[PDB]
């Protein structure tokens, strides 16, 4: 009775924390009611159905293509109908040869046909290309080649069962896109651009909370875990960008989506900001270390570290903003010019030799954090100028 | 014609990079070769066969499950066996219960059972324990709860049609496991330590040609890529390591790896790792920057700074040995020991007032270096002290 406890609480923290999940599982349901309604009342034309597992094959089809996004379905559609109809035409080819053949050294070459296609097949599904778009489609090469082949089926029922096979993949995949394209779509595309605003909100906070705290029973743990685990999920987000990239190349042009949009620089902007996390873990490990300067040496370098910090991250806010909702702003210009000026008067201030007061270990630690900020204002200024042109060149709403 | 050198050559390059890959998709035809000729000739029981498609299903389940480690086929063919043991209960009942409905509020039902249990099951499928472990699970439990039941199959044609399709599923998944186990194994726990001991190597690599580099036309770009990629490979290997160690929990005891093997401790040990990976980053960045140093203000602390980068490249490199043949060896605590030896001497070094005649600017880029390098000494023996217990506590070969 524990664990129904502990198991619904898990539900009900997984369906607040994204109810498209409750919708999606809605939909599944309505995909499977849909195929099996089409085949019990026989709509307008009453199928052949020689074989008696049509709806075995397209209520399977249903289960197995229909996945969350848009692309997602669509590449999984897209991939099993195109190997269907390819190993279709190809298992019909080798069984007339194979009944060419003669009568008992039939099941030899059969056999022997499956195993040289099965082993060419296998081993190009390890190519980089082909493992990143394409590998359930020679899944389904394979399925679909062996089914022809190597079932026990006679020879005059091969050309009807892959016409049934292939018209099946066909209903169960076209039905499953349609409900997911109309009822209450998932865009990857817009799941990308909301992942990396997520993304730079998380690094603005950090550095706002940092330039506050570097200079400063269990809350403390509070604020602890506050630092870490918000820029430790950008850390390990690599996997999760370049999935909805490739779920992304899928769809066609929705609303704000032309038709080609350039989503390896959208990767790559992620790249960067990852960059920046390095950097921001690496400060973070000095907030918590062991060796504590005392307050007052940072105090005499406060004002512009402090203006970097903020400028920084106001910068990432708007960056933020004008990736999530789409609209074309230019702020991350004015909050990286001030960070430069920010930069300048540091360096100046420095030349002033304030630093002859101070143990060359202290020298140490705060020269290090003071390269660090400089490093993440300059990478800041890169990335804002790559959102501004892939914005400026993909149209967004310029009108601002 | 172009093309075909292309791939050819792509497909060279694939094998030479691998050849278990090769020997795998040997194994792929020989399993299908193996159930084939097993539902051929029937060996001692000829079973009743009712629907004429055990062979159709064998050999779809060969193809689905069959994969390239053996954990991870494993874990396919038990969560298709579990599944289908389960959803094949459930599908007897829920027909054994709209039977008793009647006799045209049969289809009404079974349709809404269905529509339940395919809408609880995808909803399931999103949380995090599932997701890891038993998501394949999940999407066989929907796939044979809805052929067992949105099947136009008649009422006593379910409780043959269960039974055969469970032991078809059974058949196919021992085949596999089988060929898997006993041909030429690809156990995922040894490639997981054996991608560890890659890393390490990487990273040790880096570490000694930095410390030759940091004080010095197509050679060039030679050497620029010769520093970047080697460790970049390390950053981008935590999908890798995290789905090696999930097949890895499957596997049976084989020869040196116990029953109970700690593979979590040892992506552990992949994520400190990465985190010495982004201090090399930082590093790296700072090698290619533009505004360069003269060569003499970093010559005056040449010598602190190669010991310790070499020191800890050593001992990254007995840890990769130790990692790779899983023999216990300790020089990697002499290696760290020196390391700390250097640290020390380094800061005596600067007691001494050595850098009074320095730009300021200079020396942000300077003390930058040295805190990395020492930052780079402490995780390094924290990776030893880990790696050292986790061998002598699971009983490596002690003898060195």
């Amino acid at each position: 009775m524990e664990k129904v406890r502990e198991i619904v609480r898990e539900g009900i923290r997984v369906g607040n924390e994204d109810p498209r999940r409750i919708i999606h599982a809605f939909k599944v349901g309505l995909a499977l009611v849909l195929v099996s309604s089409f085949y019990y009342y026989q709509p307008f034309g009453p199928f052949t159905d020689y074989f008696g597992i049509n709806a075995m094959w397209a209520v399977m089809t249903v289960v197995v293509v229909f996945e969350f996004s848009v692309g997602a379905t669509l590449g999984k559609g897209l991939n099993r109908g195109v190997a269907t109809l390819v190993a279709g035409g190809l298992g019909i080819g080798a069984h007339q040869l194979a009944r060419l053949s003669g009568a008992t050294v039939e099941p030899i070459l059969l056999v022997m046909l499956v195993f040289v296609q099965a082993a060419l097949s296998t081993f190009v599904r390890f190519f980089p290309w082909v493992k990143t778009k394409f590998d359930y489609g020679i899944l389904i090469f394979i399925l679909t080649f062996a089914l022809i082949s190597l079932s026990g089926f006679r020879d005059e029922e091969i050309m009807d069962l892959a016409e049934s096979r292939l018209s099946t993949v066909v209903i169960g995949g076209v039905s499953c896109i349609l409900i997911s394209i109309f009822v209450c779509p998932v865009w990857a595309g817009q799941d990308l651009h909301s992942l990396l605003a997520s993304n730079f909100d998380t690094l603005s906070h950090f550095l706002q909370d940092f330039g506050d705290e570097y200079f400063e029973d269990y809350k403390v743990v509070e604020k602890r875990k506050k630092n870490l685990e918000r820029y430790k999920s950008v850390l390990d987000s690599k996997s999760d960008e370049e999935a909805l990239a490739n779920y992304a190349e899928w769809e066609p042009p929705h609303g704000q989506f032309r038709f080609r949009h350039p989503w390896k620089q959208y990767v790559a902007v992620g790249a960067l900001l990852r960059q920046c996390a390095y950097r921001i873990d690496a400060l973070n490990s000095y907030i918590n270390s062991d060796f504590q300067i005392p307050v007052d040496i940072k105090k005499k370098l406060e004002t512009p570290l402090r203006r970097m910090s903020s400028e920084s991250g106001n910068s990432m806010k708007e960056m933020s903003i004008s990736l999530k909702q789409m609209i074309k702003s230019s702020s991350s210009d004015i909050h990286v010019s001030n960070s430069q000026a920010a930069c300048k008067s540091l360096s100046t201030l420095l030349k002033s030799g304030i630093l002859n007061d101070v143990e060359p270990l202290q020298m140490i630690s705060l020269m290090t954090t003071v390269s660090m900020l400089i490093d993440i204002v300059n990478l800041t200024e890169k990335i804002s100028e790559s959102v501004h042109e892939l914005a400026s060149a993909a149209r967004f709403k310029n009108k601002m």
